[PDB]
């Protein structure tokens, strides 16, 4: 949980900050920043290149691939929401906030993040002045097929994406129990998702629709 994957996250955060600061992301630069290289950044970077997280450009700068950038962004979002939490609510001494949040970034789930944006006064910037990125990405709430569990719960519909369906029979089925963009009950079992809407009615979705309809926690 934090001694391999989090090394990767630390490296990605460092590259992100260097770009943010207007500094060319060079390996030596990353090395002093993290007080590493002995077990050089070189071996770690080569590993990230294999995983498709970054590419070493012609000069020597590190360019994050789109997937790497998406991961780097989530890490910065978690760190900065942690800083905001540690400062506004916990009240930890500002001189200790940076280091604590650097550890916390590796353990905060997306769900905790969603609650923090709801509980914090302002999530615009961190206490250190930098903007908190990826708030949008947080919330396409999620593919129904994944967000569903054997344990029922309410959620809100962000998109049905009927445009992408081939199996039309369920459109009217949904329309009857309403289900357009409102709370509903989600549940799994024999891998078949059912749904209850504002009108106590059930609709057993077919794979196609279950993979496509996207909800959003509330």
């Amino acid at each position: 949980m934090k001694d391999l994957v989090d090394t990767t996250e630390m490296y990605l955060r460092t590259i992100y900050e260097l770009e943010e600061e207007g500094v060319t992301p060079l390996r030596a630069r990353i090395a002093e920043r993290l007080e590493q290289s002995g077990p050089t950044v070189s071996q770690t970077v080569a590993r990230m290149e294999r995983d498709g997280l970054v590419v070493v450009a012609s000069d020597r700068s590190l360019q994050m691939t789109p997937t790497g950038r998406t991961l780097a962004t989530a890490v910065m979002r978690k760190a900065r929401l942690a800083e905001r939490l540690l400062t506004d609510i916990i009240g930890l001494d500002i001189n200790k906030v940076h280091d604590e949040a650097c550890r916390w970034e590796h353990v905060m789930s997306d769900e905790v993040e969603r609650r923090l944006v709801k509980v914090l006064k302002d999530v615009s910037r961190s206490p250190f002045g930098n903007p908190i990125p990826g708030l949008d990405e947080l919330g396409p709430g999620t593919r129904v097929i994944d967000a569903a569990t054997s344990m029922p719960r309410k959620v809100r519909i962000v998109q049905i994406n009927e445009i992408f369906q081939v199996e039309t029979d369920q459109f009217t089925q949904l329309l009857d129990a309403d289900i357009r963009v409102g709370s509903e009950v989600e549940i799994v079992d024999r891998d078949g998702h059912i749904t209850l809407s504002h009108n106590g009615k059930d609709v057993e979705l077919l794979d196609d629709l279950a993979h496509t309809i996207r909800i959003e926690e509330l």
